């Protein structure tokens, strides 16, 4: 309590405890609520997405994108804005845990994740993979951001109108973890619009639990 310039400087500061803090990045006014995830090793997980329970309607325009949208306590994306404000302040990994319906827990995490600014519609920068998970993110690499409103990736047609997301797709998705969360994970659309992971259990199958979260991994 008392802003901190991500989750892990209030971890350094002693705040162990997973739960809602106030995030201020360096070089910056902007003032952001956050989950901390304090627990999940080594801690100072800053969450920037999560998937829980499909209490939250992903499918939302540029502007909700960028500001942010959800249950800071539930599911939520943190805000185009936001994130690229804390991975610009320092070099920052990316970790992706993902659950399936049956309990199996699975990660897939990115030495470095940086977004440039709107200007450049918040193209992804994604360094080297490791994990259990597969890798379904690196496709994405280099690709803009895409949203209802706003088509900024390279297929001939707007992906987020069939996937149902906002995310950095290519044409369209290996993974698409801001899609339509589908009760028991099995599904059948006309397109793949789930929470999906394809290297995990491939394009027709929702993950149960999701979430995205950045941490600094100095060097
Ligand atoms: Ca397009």
């Amino acid at each position: 309590s008392g802003p901190w310039r991500d989750c892990l400087q209030a971890l350094e500061d002693g705040h162990d405890t997973s739960s809602i803090y106030l995030v201020k990045p360096e070089n910056t006014n902007r003032l952001m609520q956050v989950w901390c995830d304090q627990r999940h090793d080594p801690g100072g997980w800053t969450v920037i997405q999560r998937r829980l329970d499909g209490s939250v309607n992903f499918f939302r325009n540029w502007e909700t994108y960028k500001q942010g949208f959800g249950n800071i306590d539930g599911e939520y994306w943190l805000g185009l804005e936001n994130i690229y404000w804390l991975t610009n302040q320092g070099n920052y990994k990316l970790l992706v845990t993902m659950e399936d319906w049956s309990g199996r827990k699975v990660f897939a995490e990115y030495a470095s994740f940086r977004l440039e600014p709107e200007s450049e519609y918040y193209k992804l920068r994604l360094g080297r993979y490791h994990g259990n998970a597969g890798d379904s993110f690196t496709w994405h690499n280099g690709k803009q951001f895409t949203t209802l409103d706003r088509d900024h990736d390279v297929y001939t047609g707007n992906c987020a109108h069939y996937q149902k997301g906002g995310w950095w797709y290519n044409a369209c998705a290996h993974s698409n973890l801001n899609g339509v969360w589908y009760r028991g994970g099995h599904y059948r659309s006309r397109y793949q619009d789930g929470v999906y992971w394809a290297e995990f259990r491939g394009g027709s199958y929702s993950l149960k639990k999701v979430v995205m979260m950045i941490r600094p991994n100095p060097n």
